[PDB]
């Protein structure tokens, strides 16, 4: 029914298998703070969590995720697997419980794309679970 396999984007794995990012003081799964399962994600500090992703060119989609703010601010979105990573979508977290978190967004052409789970400092950290696409028509 329109969702799209996330190898592994419920850390259920118990490693990163299936992840990429780059850069954090802690960048580093979870076991005492998932939000499902044994396992989340966990980033801190200058760095992120990413995946890519394979959807169809001009195709509306939903972008979900569980995720839970420790300090700061976390960036949960998608964008383009390029260069000059056009950002097709993007929200600033703080808040300090798990809650579902979605965005709306629209593929071009481009169908590489790339979801991120983003602290831009140390003070920013956080966990997200549950990473999940679907398309909606």
């Amino acid at each position: 029914n329109g969702d799209v396999q996330i190898p592994n984007g419920d850390f259920e794995t118990g490693n990163l298998s299936g992840w990429t990012g780059w850069g954090g003081t802690i960048r580093d799964i979870t076991a005492t703070n998932a939000y499902e399962g044994g396992f989340a994600g966990h980033i801190k500090g200058a760095g992120a969590h990413e995946k890519e992703v394979s959807l169809r060119p001009n195709t509306q989609y939903v972008l979900s995720a569980y995720i839970k703010v420790a300090s700061g601010n976390i960036i949960f979105g998608i964008k383009e697997n390029t260069a000059n990573a056009q950002a097709i979508a993007s929200t600033t977290l703080n808040n300090t419980e798990y809650q579902k978190v979605e965005l709306s967004f629209t593929t071009g052409s481009e169908t590489n794309l790339k979801l991120f789970l983003f602290a831009q400092q140390a003070t920013d950290e956080g966990f997200g679970d549950n990473f999940e696409i679907t398309s909606l028509g």
